[PDB]
This record gives structure tokens, C-alpha cells and sequence, in this order.
């Protein structure tokens, strides 16, 4: 018996944002080194792109968008959460951290 493991559930269809442990979080801009990394954290498949036009999502991959993988969560030295995207592994923050932090940015692609 061993219960210790929660669903993330992504948004889907839209930007970097998910729910986990009852709470808002999405995808920052920072990115942490896999120095700084415990462990594994969750095991999930999500791809989707997104164009840098009018950043919003698309069903194709073209010259004018990005391809962004939202998945392969992670865990901290200090607790801190992040996510993999494009072998690249960004923190996580609550949706209550706005105003001082907001979303990644593809630019990093």
C-alpha cells in the first residue's frame, strides 16, 4: 500500500497551464539545470504547436510556429517543480504568481 501520485491535468488545445493538487500552475520562462534536479516527478505524453504570430495553437507545424512539448515533470533540490519541454526543463509556478512572472516564451526554441 502506497498512495503518492497525482494526474496532472493539462489544458490541452491552448498555452502552457496545468492543475495539480487541487492548485493553478503553468510553465515559466525559467529554466533549471539538470544539476539542480532531484528526480523524476510525473510520466505524461502532450505535444502540440503553437504559432509566435498571434500565440495561439494550430493543427499543423509552420515556418511562422513552434512545435512545444509540455511534459516530463521533474523535481528540485529546494522543492522546486519543472516541467521538460524541448530537452529543456522550465519551473512551474501558481497562476496566483502573475503579475511579477508569466508564461514561457517559444523564442526559447
Amino acid at each position: 500500500y502506497q498512495t503518492s501520485h497525482k494526474k496532472v491535468r493539462f489544458d490541452e488545445g491552448s498555452y502552457t497551464n496545468f492543475i495539480y493538487d487541487n492548485k493553478s500552475y503553468f510553465v515559466t520562462d525559467k529554466e533549471i539545470p539538470q544539476e539542480n534536479v532531484n528526480n523524476s516527478k510525473v510520466k505524461f505524453y502532450k505535444l502540440l504547436i503553437v504559432d509566435m504570430k498571434s500565440e495561439k495553437l494550430l493543427s499543423s507545424s509552420n515556418k511562422n510556429s513552434v512545435t512545444l512539448v509540455l511534459n516530463n515533470i521533474y523535481e528540485a533540490s529546494d522543492k522546486s517543480l519543472c516541467m521538460g519541454i524541448n530537452d529543456r526543463y522550465y519551473k512551474i509556478l501558481p497562476e496566483s504568481d502573475k503579475g511579477a512572472v508569466k508564461a514561457l516564451r517559444l523564442q526559447n526554441f
